[PDB]
């Protein structure tokens, strides 16, 4: 579990691919790939949430 | 990966425990506990994000 993502996590950091590049490139499910998609809060958080346009 | 998380998402939904429970409850890694809490929009978004008090 660990293991792998130590190396995919540097290939996020490097370009922040999408969970789908992550989990083809070290052949891991969406749930591997993905939760490093939730630890990086620059590729979670896109902008949304809220911040409508004011009344 | 898939199997355990199958009935591990079932407890979250019943009370939206957080990933530490899930961890200890099938004895799997944060990763995989965290996911499941990546997945809820309620357990991820805890409002913070934006919304300030408007100038
Ligand atoms: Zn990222
Ligand atoms: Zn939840």
């Amino acid at each position: 579990f660990l293991d792998g993502i130590d190396k995919a996590q540097e290939e996020h950091e490097k370009y922040h691919s999408n969970w789908r590049a992550m989990a083809s490139d070290f052949n891991l499910p969406p749930v591997v790939a993905k939760e490093i998609v939730a630890s990086c809060d620059k590729c979670q958080l896109k902008g949304e949430a809220m911040h409508g346009q004011v009344d």
